């Protein structure tokens, strides 16, 4: 019934009762845990989700069971009964979006969940307009390096008509150019989106860090290409506090992590284009982006620069280099005055978040494999913390590529 | 298409489906409503017969004699015995098979590529705590093999109806004392404060150091536990030093060569072996990262970073990470110098990938606990990090069992 959750470093125990609020099943069954998989494969439905969400709204403002609450419940009844769907009021949308971040079990930054700038772009009718809204988002969220978390919510989905979509997986992304030699110049994760941009008429560059254009799609239309004005995209040259040669590698990364391919579900309405951004955790760039073998794969290069025995796993040249790379990322960002959090600082804040949520809701959904950083896992206190995973709504969902 | 979990490796983009999980005859802690996959501890008439029937079938399959006369006769024999004594007994080769099979089946063990190479010492004749001591000494001798470590297990007599258990009170055959201090701190290993205290209560004269080898608390059926001291020539230890940081040897850190779990239950065809200590060789992260750096263990991260002249005042100097790497490097280096088997987390994980491929061929899946397979340092630097894994309970199995006190 109520799962007991232990911290093995401190011996402290809690119980999770938040999890009974889960209405949507996950991948696990008593027979097998699929906790580690990245993704598994009427108008009563929508009405109860809407009721439930409205309740969570009026409760959150301590106006639960009062008049405005009843008359807004009726408003929805009346809208679905007539049109099979309904619309949200701006502040309710502001509630959902925040709450969808709060509920994101794979997110280590949720201490921040309350601080979210929310742009209503539901009055969008063209890719043209989408681009404008996307551009104000980037400008707002960047703030010359003092990054501020934002979301922009484009118009909701609708029965028998195409979705508004952002084809790009993030708003700022580096091209992947499939070379003759079968190698990849640029970022390998983006080979395919790079190819679509080119198919839709973009003139490519030939560098390792070419900011990709956006492919924006308004309902039932071919997507349209838009180039991000290069002065909007803040970038950070990478260099190392003590290693003088690192900078020559000409390595760099963009300041703004902004997801743009995820669906936002609130009270049963679905928002198919609803990009959000906060700030980077250094390990995302220093460990995964630069060090994954199927990414920029810079480990060996760097270790050879460092002059390490590469001929053997037992010298730990991988672990040594990986650390220098992460350090170079932190230093560089801190030097260019651009918000970044290290994995130690981030997981410390996460632990306090678990605590706040414990008092606030009786738990916190959390995905241990995603919350523990890609290096030095057991050196952070999340490593020792048991965690319960489950789906609460409002939620972000993964959605399949629009092509 | 397939009616089974799909399993993807995100580095190579390769796909497999786990069909072995259909074999699982025991439920874990997850439900469709919520995943409890990271809990360390999750919360007989016909029953025995069917577990027994299943294991026998497993044994006859492994010898490619499924359906044969010896097979149905062994089944008949086992039923005859249960429907008479309420229990039954494994043949020698059945025990060797179930033991290897339990190691094969263990989701949390990264070292399973070695599963087929296990020395199984039978000790189901053992009848006193003195004799347990003897068996254990023999085991340690054999497994340590002067540094050239060899996987082994020693099986003591099974649970009986109306007879007490064989038990090794110690969680490991070799562990350091943890002495609770005047000032609240712990000298030694804080993991072992209780067992240390229990040893002194049962008569041990304690030492006063950070690395004192504990004595054994051994419990024959229905008796008080008797205390036994391992002769020091039997416990191989490695003094720790760094390849280049010269001051590291001056810390007087050290570890023992033989990781030997001693408190686990070994379940085979429903029979329960409450005392069946098993050992292999260390992966270097266990010593260098968990034992030496956990805040609730030796906790040497700060001492070392100070020596390294790092900025411990701020997180973003990655002082924790830099020191942790050296400590790990010193573990590897010192074991390698002293000629004691060890495997670094890179090589260990590569070979587990290879173990996954083999098992995919042989059984159609491999139960594995992601959070336990991925090493505590440099996680995504290892191929296991990008491998999805299905976790489920197969039997034969090893289970955690509560302390006997
Ligand atoms: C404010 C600073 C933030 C930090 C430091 C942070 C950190 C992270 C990290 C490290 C991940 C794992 C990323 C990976 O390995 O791919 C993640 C995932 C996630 N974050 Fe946060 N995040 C932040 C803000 C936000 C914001 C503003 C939102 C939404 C408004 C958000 C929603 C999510 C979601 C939905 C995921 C799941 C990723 C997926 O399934 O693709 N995060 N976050
Ligand atoms: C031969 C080299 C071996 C290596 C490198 C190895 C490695 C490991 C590691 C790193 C762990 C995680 C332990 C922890 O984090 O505390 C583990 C757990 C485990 N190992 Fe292995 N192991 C080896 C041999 C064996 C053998 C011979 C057996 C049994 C016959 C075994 C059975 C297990 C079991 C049952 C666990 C789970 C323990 C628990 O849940 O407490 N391993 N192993
Ligand atoms: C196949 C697949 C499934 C899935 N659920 N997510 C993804 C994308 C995962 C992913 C990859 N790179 C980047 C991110 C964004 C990470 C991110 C997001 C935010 C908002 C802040 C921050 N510091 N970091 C997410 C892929
Ligand atoms: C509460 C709890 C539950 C559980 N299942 N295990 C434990 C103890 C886990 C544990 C701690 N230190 C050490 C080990 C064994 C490590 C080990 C064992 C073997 C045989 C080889 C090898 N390389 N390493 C296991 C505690
Ligand atoms: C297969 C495995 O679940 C997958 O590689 C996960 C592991 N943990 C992760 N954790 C984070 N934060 N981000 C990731 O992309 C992943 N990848
Ligand atoms: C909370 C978490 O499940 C727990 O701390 C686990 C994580 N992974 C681990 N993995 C191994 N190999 N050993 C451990 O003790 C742990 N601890
Ligand atoms: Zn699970």
């Amino acid at each position: 019934k109520f799962p007991r959750v232990k911290n093995w470093e401190l011996g402290s125990i809690t119980y999770d009762t938040l999890c009974a609020q889960s209405q949507q099943d996950g991948p696990c069954t008593p027979r097998r845990c699929l906790g580690s998989l990245v993704l598994p494969r009427p108008a009563e439905q929508l009405l109860s989700q809407a009721r439930d969400f409205i309740n969570q709204y009026y409760s959150s403002i301590k106006r639960s069971g009062s008049q405005a609450h009843e008359e807004r419940l009726q408003e929805v009844e009346a809208e679905v009964a007539s049109t099979g769907t309904y619309h949200l009021r701006e502040s309710e949308l502001v509630f959902g979006a925040k709450q969808a971040w709060r509920n994101a079990p794979r997110c280590v930054g949720r201490i921040q969940w309350g601080k979210l700038q929310v742009f209503d772009a539901r009055d969008c009718s063209s890719a043209q307009e989408m681009f404008t809204y996307i551009c104000n988002h980037i400008k707002y969220a960047t703030n010359r390096g003092n990054l501020r978390s934002a979301i922009t919510v484009f118009p909701q989905r609708a029965p028998g008509r195409g979705d508004f979509r952002i084809w790009n997986s993030q708003l700022v992304r580096y091209a992947g150019y499939r070379q003759q030699d079968g190698s990849v110049r640029g970022d390998p994760a983006n080979v395919e989106i790079t190819e679509l941009c080119i198919q839709h008429g973009w003139t490519p560059g030939n560098g390792r860090f070419d900011v990709l254009p956006l492919l924006l799609q308004a309902p039932d239309e071919a997507p349209e290409l838009f180039v991000l004005p290069p002065e909007l995209v803040l970038e950070v040259p990478l260099e190392h506090p003590t290693l003088e040669w690192f900078a020559a590698l000409g390595l760099r990364w963009y300041a703004l992590p902004a997801v743009s391919n995820m669906l936002l579900e609130i009270g049963g309405l679905e928002f198919s284009a609803a990009p959000f951004s906060g700030w980077y955790m250094s390990t995302e760039i220093g460990t995964r982006n630069l060090c994954d073998p199927h990414r920029y794969n810079i480990l060996e290069d760097v270790a050879v620069c460092m002059d390490l025995d590469t001929r053997t796993t037992s010298s730990l040249w991988k672990d040594k280099a990986a650390v220098e790379i992460n350090l170079a990322v932190l230093h560089s960002f801190q030097l260019a005055k651009v918000t970044i959090v290290d994995h130690h600082a981030a997981t410390v804040s996460f632990m306090k978040h678990l605590d706040n949520e414990q008092k606030a809701r009786g738990g916190c959904p959390a995905d241990w494999a995603w919350i523990v950083p890609p290096i030095s896992g057991s050196l952070t206190p999340v490593f020792h913390q048991e965690m319960v995973n489950y789906i609460l709504s409002p939620a972000f969902r993964y959605q399949p590529d629009p092509w």
